[PDB]
């Protein structure tokens, strides 16, 4: 049962880290343009994130890194965006080169973006491809996501969202929540629209995930959250490459896998509900609530509860349904595609 | 029996103003603001009319120590020879140079200190032991954080200050992220530490003429406490219920490090605060006394 799981989670794991020559390209190159386009007036606040230089947002695909260049904005002003919840419009600036009107265009920041780094990456076979930016680095693939930066409180979309208080408590959701929140340029299917993100809180949250403090500091205190995270994200990768051809699985990705993980997380608060020993069951937990959320077609986002990333507006029921046959073939035969 | 030490701390239990906004010193050029930045401190738990503040100025430095390990010389910048106010604040005090300007009728102490976001002195490498505590993580995210840098006389050199972590410390103290906030996890951990503060403070005053407990500080109640928290790392042997047994245990530990003459500063565990070098071990006895007589007695003191 639970040998199988760690078996995959094993070679998981193994695949990850022969990475280090790749690894040190993606640095290299990421030196080069974030130092490049601080000659730009536009982009001189540019940076990244955290001095985490990369990230994977395909657990099956190490050699596809993925990087945040953030731009601080001194006094953001939004305005929500057709009721939306999570796409805004933003409204002495050094991105004044890009209002059009009182409106700040993702379409003409992302032009200038994507010249410079095409200009700077004529200057290593690195190609670049129309995430603002995809590079590929001889024969290893990098996207680059443009974000701004915002200091001021959270939007009020985000009030009742990030529940972890009965989970890694009421003064860490404060804490969180003092932080600031990023915007990336995304088309509102109009075009000039900015999606918030909270992909940096997720990544706290992941990596400080216990009730107790030294939760996996210790082998008395060893949980499988983690674990059952990459299972989870493994069994949607898989799926959707063997019907990639097929148009069913197209609209799921990671970010379902990781909402539905952390809404488990929400109603599993203790530790002792997670113990390493119960990988099996706290698995199979995890993708019956993502299961549950297909079938009634309802996956809250963790930060936004009123914007539901399964409405029949997103997904059809017809992918859904889909989706859910084939997790419960899965889980039904000790998930033979994790085999594959 | 821990019905008193309740009834102490409801008492301790039972309208700050602070012309601190005086902006003014931003009029000025070296001057830069409030650490507590939106939070007002008691030094002392029985003085709510004394309140300390502290004002910080960033610095992006070159430090040297002799061995003492808590002081050094600080070596387009907003003094100079080895860096070295009061008379700016005069226009709008020997305990070296912290802290200055004593100032309202109410007393506002206030400390000046520098702000450096280099890395932690190496002094305070082994410091800081609260991994089986509060965990590897949070140590390592505290040591990350800016340190500041205290005028006080070892010629002239400036004291180490880590007051802003052992708050944080205080107020985010368990095991459990949850510490204190349902009623299934009610620990007592502040509730020892008043209890620590009051006792020290009400004998420094009952001995206010005698010499014999000048010396001694709340800093050395909250260091020994802070040694306490890290031998007791769980939630469960603070249990609120067992307030007497925490409290007795916490004094123990106190005067186990009085007679062996060795109270390590928690950030700097080279640096013995008790040492003979310090304070005589005659106060020390005095003390220990006087803090003994006092648990066989039930603490009268508090009355
Ligand atoms: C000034 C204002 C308010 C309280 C105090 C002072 C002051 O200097 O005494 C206390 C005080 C104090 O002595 N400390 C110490 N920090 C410290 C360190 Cl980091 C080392 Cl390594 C050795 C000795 C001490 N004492 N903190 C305060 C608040
Ligand atoms: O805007 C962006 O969406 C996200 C994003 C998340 C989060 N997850 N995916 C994603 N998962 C996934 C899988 Cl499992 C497979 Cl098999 C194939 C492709 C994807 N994508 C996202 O695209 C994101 C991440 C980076 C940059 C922009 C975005
Ligand atoms: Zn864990
Ligand atoms: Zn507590």
């Amino acid at each position: 049962g639970a040998s199988k799981l760690r078996a995959v989670l094993e070679k998981l794991k193994l695949s990850r880290d022969d990475i280090s020559t790749a690894a040190g390209m993606v640095k290299g190159v990421v030196d080069h343009l974030l130092l490049r386009l601080k000659c730009d007036s536009a982009f001189r606040g540019v940076g990244l994130l955290n001095t985490s230089y990369y990230e994977h947002v395909k657990i099956s695909a190490p050699n596809e890194f993925d990087v945040m260049f953030k731009l601080e904005v001194p006094r953001i002003q939004l305005e929500e965006y057709s009721n939306t919840r999570a796409y805004y419009f933003v409204k002495e600036n050094p991105l004044s080169q890009f209002l059009e009107g009182e409106i700040l265009s993702a379409s003409k920041m992302l032009s200038k973006f994507r010249k410079i780094i095409k200009e700077e990456i004529n200057d290593t076979d690195v190609i670049m491809k129309r995430p603002a930016v995809t590079l590929l680095i001889s024969e290893i693939s990098v996207d680059i996501t443009l974000a701004l930066e915002s200091k001021s409180s959270w939007p009020a979309s985000t009030q009742e969202g990030l529940r972890i208080q009965n989970w890694l408590s009421a003064k860490v959701r404060k804490q969180l929540r003092l932080k600031p929140f990023y915007l990336v340029p995304k088309h509102a299917k109009q075009e000039e629209t900015w999606r918030l993100s909270f992909s940096h809180i997720e990544k706290e949250i992941l990596n400080n995930h216990g009730k107790s403090k030294t939760c996996c500091e210790n082998k008395e205190e060893k949980c499988c959250r983690k674990d059952c995270l990459k299972l989870m994200k493994y069994l949607l990768e898989q799926l959707k490459e063997r019907f990639k051809d097929k148009k069913h699985l197209d609209k799921f990705s990671s970010y379902h896998v990781k909402t539905a993980f952390f809404h488990v997380c929400t109603q599993n608060p203790q530790d002792s509900q997670w113990d390493r020993k119960d990988l099996g069951l706290c698995f199979d937990n995890c993708v019956t609530y993502f299961l549950q959320c297909l079938r009634t077609e309802k996956l809250e986002n963790y930060f936004i509860p009123e914007f539901n990333l399964f409405s029949s507006n997103l997904i059809d029921k017809r992918s859904k349904e889909f989706l859910t046959k084939q997790i419960e073939y899965e889980r039904n035969n000790e998930f033979p595609v994790f085999d594959e």
